[PDB]
C-alpha cells in the first residue's frame, strides 16, 4: 500500500515536525511516539485544532468499535491507546461510539442480543486499555439513538442514495439499515449529540484506521451544509500481520511464544514484522534504536528480537487481562454515565 | 375510485354486517357511523382482533399525523375521530405518531424547528377533537427514536433496498432519509416499541387513509419474519374535497363567514341542473358533496336519510342542503376551536406522558 500516494489521492495531509512540535508545546509533555514514528501520519485540519486549542483549550475526540467478534488484537486497539494518550494530553473528553447497530445490520445471522455479548466484551476490552474514566463516554447505538436522531436526519437529509451508494459500495441487495447507518456514525463528529457535557459545535477529533476515511470525508463535506465545524480528521497505517497472523489479547504467553517464534516473518528493518511491532510497543527511542542498528548491521540474531518482543508483548498482553478481570459491572457503567461532573461536564 | 377493485388488488375485505353486530356486541354500544355507512370499509385481520378482544378485553390503536401544513382540515381530521370511538368503545390505549422526521426528510426546505412548530399546532387541533387522554399516547419520532430504534433495526434489516424503492417508488436522488423512515411509521405496529405501558406482542389496530397501505402490506410480511402479530389495518375512503371528488377543503381555523362562502360557491350541486327540472330529475345524491360530507358529520342515520331522500325526490333545494351543512359545519368547527383555545401546556404535556397509570395496563 502506498501511503504518500493515499495522502495526495484523498486529499490529505502528513503530520509535520512541526505539528509534533506544537502538540509538545501545548501539551507540555512529549508526544506520543505513534506520532513521531509515523503510525498515525496523515491528518486534516489539525493545524486548526492546535490553534483552536491553543485559544480556547477545549476539543473532543471521538473514536469508535464495531463489535463483529468476541476475539480483539492489537490491532483493534492502537487506536485506543492513542485516544488515551490525547485524553491525558490536552485534558479533554474523549468519546467512544460501539456501532453495535451496524454489527447487527451487516452480519444476517447475527442477533442483537449476541452483536450485545461481543459489545460488553468488547467494551471491557477497550476500558482494560487504561482510558481515564473521568474523561471518557461510552455509548452504544442501541441506547443512544435518540441523542443521535436529529443531527442524524440532518445527515441523512443531505446525503443522496446515490452518494451513499458510491461511496460505501452498497448493491440494491443490501437492507436499508446497511445503507441508513453511515449517518449515525458521522452524527457524533458534532457536540449537539452530547448535550449533557458538551457545548455547542466543540470541534472533534477524530483518531481512525484509514478504512474508516470514507465516513469522514463524507462528514467534512455534511459539516459545511450544516453549518457546522469539520471534523478534524487523524489516520493510522493499518498494523502489519505476522487466521491467527495476530496477537490476541487472551492469548498465552505460551501462544504468543510459538506465534512470534514459527509465524513473524523476520527479515532489513521494513521486512521484520518485529522490529515493526517493537516500533508499535517501545515509548523509548534508544531502544528501538540500539536494536535497529545492532539487527541492520547483523550483531543481533532474529531469535533475539523474537524474545524481546516476546517478552514486551507478554507483559503488556498480561497487565491487560489483569486489568480486564479486575473490572467491576460498576466501573464499566460508570464509563456509560454522561452526567459526570467531572471531567466530562467542564467543556460545557 | 373503485375502492372494491382496490380490495381485491391489494388483498384486503370489505366490512360486513356481521362485524358491526358483533362490535356492538363487544362494545355494547352503537357501531360509529363511519363503519355503518362504508366510510371506514376495508380491512385485514379484523375477525382476529375481535375474538382477542372479546377473549383478553385488551389490545391497542396506533395512528400516526405528518406534520406538512399548519393547516389542519377534516379530512385530516376523520381517522382521528374514529380513532377517539375504537377508544372509547373498547376502551384501549391509543397510540399517536407524528412523523416530523419524515416531513423534514420529504420537504426540501423545511427546518426541524419549523416542522416543530407545524406539530405542536397539529397536535393541538388532533387532541381537540375529544381525546381520552388517560388512554391516549403521542410521541414525536425525533423524541422517540431511542425507543423506537431496536425494532427499526429488525425492521430495517428485514427490509432490501430494493424492496423500498419499488414498495415507496424511491429513485437515486431521494436522501436515505426518506429510505429509512417507513420503517419508523412501521416500528409502532410491535407492542415491544411501548414498554412503558404495553405487553408482550399485543395485537395493534390501524385505521388509516387507503394511501398509506404500502406502509403496513410491509408491515405485515416483516411481521411474520420477527414472528409478531401482523397489524389488524382498517382503511377509510378518501373524503372528498370540495369542488367534485383553500379552498376545495374547510379548515378548522375558518370562521363560520368562511364556510358559508366555500359551501355557497364551491360546493358540488348535484342536483342542480335547471331551476325548476331538479323538482322532478331531481337531486344525485353521489355527487352532492353537501350529503356526502353530512355523511361525515350527522350521527343519526334518520336526518340523513330524510334530507337525502327529500333531496333525492326534488322537494330539497340545493341552498337547503347548503344550509344544514353550514350550521352543522359551523357548530363543529367552532366547538373545536374552543377547545384548542382551551388547551393548556400541561393538558398537553400529558398526552406525552407514558408513565400515565392509567395506561399502565401491563
Ligand atoms: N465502523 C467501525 C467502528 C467505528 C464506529 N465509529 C467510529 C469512529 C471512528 C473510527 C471507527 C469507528 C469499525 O467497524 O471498524
Ligand atoms: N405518514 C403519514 C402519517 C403517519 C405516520 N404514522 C402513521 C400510521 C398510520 C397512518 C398514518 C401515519 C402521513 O404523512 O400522512
Ligand atoms: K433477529
Amino acid at each position: 500500500i502506498n501511503y504518500n500516494k493515499l495522502i495526495k489521492e484523498f486529499g490529505c495531509s502528513k503530520i509535520t515536525e512541526n505539528h509534533i512540535k506544537r502538540i509538545e508545546k501545548l501539551t507540555n509533555s512529549k508526544a506520543h511516539h505513534f506520532i513521531r514514528r509515523g503510525i498515525f501520519f496523515s491528518h486534516r485540519d489539525l493545524d486548526f485544532l492546535l490553534n483552536y486549542y491553543e485559544q480556547h483549550k477545549c476539543f473532543y475526540i471521538y473514536t469508535g468499535r464495531g463489535p463483529s467478534s468476541l476475539s480483539m488484537h492489537l490491532g483493534h486497539l492502537i487506536p485506543f491507546y492513542f485516544c488515551k494518550y490525547l485524553q491525558e494530553a490536552f485534558n479533554v473528553p474523549l468519546v467512544i461510539q460501539l456501532s453495535d447497530d451496524e454489527k447487527y445490520l451487516f452480519n444476517q445471522n447475527y442477533s442483537l442480543e449476541y452483536i450485545n455479548t461481543l459489545t460488553n466484551e468488547n467494551v471491557k476490552d477497550i476500558i482494560s486499555v487504561g482510558l481515564n474514566p473521568e474523561l471518557t463516554f461510552i455509548f452504544k447505538n442501541t441506547e443512544y439513538a435518540g441523542y443521535l436522531y436529529p443531527t442524524v436526519l440532518s445527515i441523512h437529509k443531505k446525503t443522496t442514495l446515490n452518494q451513499s451508494m458510491n461511496v460505501f459500495g452498497f448493491n440494491h441487495s443490501d437492507n436499508i439499515g446497511k445503507i441508513s447507518y453511515p449517518s449515525f456514525q458521522i452524527a457524533p463528529c458534532f457536540s449537539q449529540c452530547f448535550p449533557n457535557f458538551l457545548g455547542k459545535n466543540i470541534p472533534c477529533l477524530v483518531p481512525q484506521g484509514i478504512d474508516q476515511d470514507p465516513y469522514f470525508r463524507l462528514s467534512r463535506d455534511i459539516a459545511v451544509k450544516m453549518a457546522l465545524h469539520k471534523p478534524v480528521v487523524v489516520h493510522s497505517v493499518f498494523m502489519p500481520g505476522l487466521n491467527n497472523s495476530v496477537i490476541f489479547l487472551t492469548d498465552t504467553p505460551e501462544q504468543i511464544k510459538n506465534k512470534i517464534n514459527k509465524y513473524a516473518f523476520s527479515g532489513n528493518l521494513d521486512k521484520d514484522i518485529s522490529y515493526q511491532y517493537l516500533r508499535y510497543l517501545l515509548e523509548d527511542d534508544n531502544k528501538l534504536n540500539e536494536i535497529g542498528e545492532k539487527y541492520k548491521k547483523g550483531e543481533m540474531l532474529s531469535g533475539e528480537i523474537k524474545k524481546i518482543l516476546i517478552d514486551v508483548l507478554t507483559e503488556l498482553v498480561l497487565k491487560h487481562q489483569e486489568k480486564k478481570k479486575s473490572l467491576t459491572d460498576e466501573e464499566i457503567s460508570y464509563f456509560f454515565d454522561p452526567n459526570k461532573p467531572s471531567l466530562q461536564k467542564f467543556k460545557n
